[PDB]
Order: C-alpha cells, then sequence, then structure tokens
C-alpha cells in the first residue's frame, strides 16, 4: 500500500510470493569520458558502475572507497538496493556488458568493451548478438520473478538517443540531445532502420542482454520488473520492436521510485504512455518522516533511482516488507560508518 | 537402473525429480605449458576448457573449430554432457576460474589469471577467497540440485598433489608425481599445514570454487553430485577438512563414468574410501552396443571423463531418460558433421 501502480492490469498479484531473482547489468560510455553527460564525477566514472554492484552483491565496494551514505546521510541508490537484497533475502547475479572496470565479486561476463562514442554514431556493432546472448543467458536462469536493474552512466542519453531513434516524442539536457541527434544522423538512421541499426547507433549494451533476459522469461509466463526509470522505457521500445506479442501478455513491468514517478521534467508515463498499456509502479521511502538531513531532502535537488531500487523496492514491500525498514537500515549504516 | 551405486546411502531418491543446475567450472595450469602432464597437445590446450563450455551451454565451440567427434566416431566429453543437456533440458551455467582464453558465451568471472607452476609450489595464494567466492555465488543460485562438473587440463596432477598434502594414499604417473612432490617440497607443506597451505601450493583454482559452491548447497539441505572423477576426489577432501560436519548430511555425492569406476590403475573408490562413505555413482553409456569404431572401442585407450558428463548422466538416467537416447545424440551428430 506504500506502492503507487498506473494500469495495474493484475501485475501485483503475480508477484506476490513469487522467488525472484534479483541482476543489475552494468556498462560504460565512452562519451562520458570527455563530454559532461552523466553526473558521475570524472575520476570515478571508471569505477562506479562494477562499485554499484559490488555493494549489492557483497555488502561493500571493493576498490572505490568511498562511502555509499555522505556526510549528510544522503544514501546512493546501490545502497537501497542493498537494504533490500539483505532484509528479504534477494538472490542476486549481476551482468557485465562493458563496464570500464570489472566487478571483483563474481559476475557475469557478457561483453568486455565498453559502449562506444554515441556522438560519432558508433555505440554498437553488435546489438543483434548482444540480445541473442541475453535471451540464451535468459533461458538457463532459475527464478519465479526476473528483477532486473542498470547502473550505466550516460544512460540517460542513450535512452533518449534510442527513443527518439524508434520515432518517440520524448524531449544540459540541450547537450543530451546534441549528442544524440549528431549520432542518428551521422550512422544514417532512416525510418526503415531495424531496432538494431538504432541501438548500433546511439544505443548502449545493456539495452539488448536486459531486453534479451526480459522476453526470454516473459515467454516463459513469468514477470518481469525492468527495474529503472527513463533507461527502462527505452528498454521497453526495444522490446516492442523486437516482440510486440510478448508485451502483451501483461508480464512485463516497470519499477522505479517514487521520486521518478514525480518528476518535473521527466514525464515517465508521457513516454510509456506511447509505447503500451504496461504496468508501472513505484515504491514509497517515506524518506521525508526522517531524522537526517540527506535522507529526508532525498526528493530534493537529483532525480534519485539507479541499480534496480525502486523496482526491487517495489517487489520487497508488495512482499510485506514494512517500508520504513529500509529508511532504517539505511539510518543504521549511516551511524555505523559515521559519515 | 543403467546405474552403478556404492554406497548409495538413499541419495538417489533425494536427487529424482529435483529441477538441477549443472555448472562446470574451468581453469588452466602454467605447469601444463612446458610439462607433459596433461593429455590435450600444447597447440589446443589454452583454448580447451572455454571450447568445453561453449559446446555444452551453446551447441559448438566457437574459437576451437576442431570436430567434437573424431572421424571414427568417438565423442569428447562435452559432447556427452552437451547430449543430455538438450535432452533433459538442464539449464547450465559455467564458471571461469583462471583459464588461458575466456569463453564466448556468457560465463561467471571469478578469478582471471590461471593456476600457477605447481612444480615451484605457486599454484595459487588465494585459496581462501576463492572458497569464500565460490560459498557466496553459491549461496546466490537458485535449484533443487547443483551438479558441478570441471575441465582443468592437467587437474589429474593438481589431484594427486591435494590428496598427498592432505595426507591421504593416492598411487606417465611418474612424472605427476615428481611434479607435485617438488611442490609440497618448495612450498614447505608439514602436518600443521592448513587446507589452504595445500592448495595454494599445488592445488588448481577449481577446487576451492566447487567446494565453495558444494558447501553452500548441502547447508541448505539441497543435494550435490560433484560430477568428475579422481579431481572431484581431491575435492571431497578438500570438503572435509574445511565443513566436516556437512559432510555427514549424505548430500554431496560423486558423479562419474561407468569407465572410470573401474579403471585398472586409478582406484577411485580406494581415495573415496580414506574420507568417508560418501555415495558414488556412475551412469551405463551402453557404447559398445553401438555401430560406429570410436563409440564402440570408448571404453579403450584413454579413461574417458570430463566436463560433469558422468555426474549429469546420472542424474538424467535416474529421471527417465533412456541411456541409449544418448548413444543415438552422438551417432546422429556424428553423421551431421561426416567426422
Amino acid at each position: 500500500m506504500s506502492i503507487i501502480a498506473i494500469n495495474e492490469n493484475g501485475f501485483l498479484d503475480k508477484i506476490k510470493g513469487r522467488n525472484p531473482l534479483f541482476t543489475c547489468v552494468i556498462s560504460s560510455i565512452e562519451t562520458t569520458l570527455s563530454i559532461p553527460i552523466s553526473g558521475v564525477h570524472r575520476d570515478v566514472i571508471k569505477y562506479t558502475p562494477s562499485a554499484d554492484v559490488e555493494l549489492v552483491f557483497y555488502g561493500k565496494s571493493l576498490t572505490l572507497k568511498t562511502p555509499p551514505i555522505d556526510a549528510t546521510g544522503s544514501p546512493t541508490p546501490a545502497t537501497i538496493t542493498r537494504a533490500c537484497v539483505e532484509l528479504k533475502n534477494i538472490k542476486n547475479l549481476h551482468i557485465d556488458a562493458g563496464a570500464f572496470v570489472k566487478p571483483k565479486i563474481p559476475f557475469i561476463e557478457i561483453d568486455e568493451k565498453p559502449t562506444g562514442r554515441i556522438e560519432e554514431g558508433k555505440a554498437m556493432n553488435n546489438s543483434k548478438e548482444l540480445y541473442m546472448k541475453g535471451y540464451l543467458l535468459g533461458k538457463n536462469l532459475d527464478a519465479e520473478l526476473l528483477i532486473v536493474g542498470e547502473s550505466v552512466p550516460g544512460g540517460t542519453t542513450t535512452a533518449l538517443g534510442v527513443l527518439l531513434g524508434l520515432g518517440y516524442d520524448a524531449e544540459p539536457h540541450e547537450l543530451k540531445i546534441k549528442v544524440v541527434r549528431e549520432g542518428l544522423k551521422k550512422a544514417g538512421i532512416n525510418e526503415k532502420s531495424s531496432v538494431f541499426d538504432v541501438l548500433n547507433a546511439v544505443g548502449d549494451k545493456m539495452m539488448p542482454v536486459v531486453a534479451g533476459l526480459a522476453i526470454s522469461f516473459a515467454e516463459r509466463n513469468k514477470p518481469v520488473i525492468l527495474a529503472g526509470g527513463t533507461q527502462m522505457s527505452a528498454v521497453l521500445a526495444v522490446i516492442k520492436e523486437i516482440n510486440k506479442k510478448v508485451l502483451d501478455k501483461n508480464l512485463i513491468a516497470i519499477g522505479t521510485t517514487e521520486f521518478v514517478l514525480n518528476d518535473k521534467k521527466g514525464d515517465l508515463k508521457g513516454i510509456v504512455e506511447q509505447i503500451g498499456n504496461v504496468p508501472v509502479l513505484a515504491s514509497k521511502f517515506y524518506f521525508e518522516k526522517a531524522k537526517i538531513e540527506g535522507l529526508k531532502n532525498y526528493c530534493k535537488g537529483s532525480v534519485k533511482e539507479g541499480v534496480g531500487a525502486g523496482g526491487i523496492a517495489v517487489y520487497s514491500i508488495v512482499n510485506d516488507l514494512e517500508p520504513t525498514k529500509i529508511r532504517e537500515f539505511i539510518e543504521n549504516k549511516f551511524y555505523e560508518w559515521y559519515k
């Protein structure tokens, strides 16, 4: 009941009681090394996606030694995901699709090379192969429910490129749009372009992998929560163009945070509307009824989501986790760190 | 009933009907590049472990383009494993623990660096960390039953080193024993040595990973089939010294081929006897009632086992697979290849 639900279509009943697998797909983008399309600082951006999944899987990052909660009590999104993993004993297994630095936990290697130069239109040359790798991997994972998140610094830009390239209406932000517009041009994207032509131009390698995993579960009549926001709407668009029919089973949902579902300029629901009547679910954290400033002002400043935090919280709450156990886990971890 | 069973202890009843996960742990050993302790030829030995798991997971190897069945009809062990995977729809996911060349299928990366120089006593420096990585990975895999095989060229030597080092009585073969005897000496293995001191001296990186995975399943009261022969007996010895108590649950078995269970000089049952009353199971292939020579003479020449072929066949037959469907799968694949 701490869950928002747009076009629910029964989906919450399907995920109740199901044993889940949580997986985060990570990648890096060459563009982000010289064009500030990501908020992640240049001196940590190479380490950041692997540090996220290390924290979720092991409980702390192993190369980045920066605290996961800052001095004001503001948690990184991976900290929220880790809270749900610990509180609800969520099995988790993470996939690399080209992060600059590889995790030091066990991880599934799907592609060692990073996503390329978006502005040159040279994101990928293998999106179709990445999709089939994601599909065959998905066939070999055994769970009642797939929760799949992402951690790609700069993935809001590639998700804009893909939503535009497939024809959708999706509109700092001025620089994001120059990068993709130039990329779609320099790779000659027309309207007879395939979804793989568009991914190869301006996508990120996470998107075809996640699409592959989602379709393989939805084909076997198993629910999928795409745990993210804008980046996940681009994956949904990819799915529709690959296997439109399985979208209609109403087994693929989008899980995000309340902070994303009401973003002034974001309009996640505007995007999903153009794609289809897909369930969209947000989790309520009640961070404002909290002691520390960073947690209390969490809804302000940056739109806060990542590493499947929103979507795994949706699953956790729907399965009887008191929502404020998340807040108190973070608070207890804050005071253990001392900063 | 095409299953041999020594000290069955009820184990076959536990695995009937269980949904399995099959996983192969691969590694390479620096020793094998300059000392002929492996039968695998020097010009394919770097490619061979990854080619095995590619074949099991995808249905063909992707860098080694040599046929998986030779011109006389003799199948590689990975071909038998792939037969069971296809016929019984076995979910499979493979782990790298230092193979020279990495698989081109998705795979779990646990350690990129190969096992070191056995004869120098420098196999590993991280066996305890590899074990915990295997244990934490195992906690995050969801199946009713674990079938875990191996593919390590030269692993018969490291398994001799470990069985000797832990004090067991385990005795071409003359050169294997010089390599390990020198390794145990040059690393000063005494009788106050830990199991991790011995693995760090003359083990292979597959052994602590597999031990970690086995114990994590057996602790949650789930059966494990250690799918191999002599190499797997060394893993059982490692397990006993790490967590002797979970051995007694009678949830960890050894699955191998009939060709291994009756090897003149091997004596698998002699080894397992010194370790404990562990179930040992062999699968019957009836390759002698076959047309092609290589399949008909399969019991002759080389002791034939690898890539969990024996153990996954045990699981498959016990769950109602007609044993000669394996033979006919290989025969049909032989004639498709034409060689």
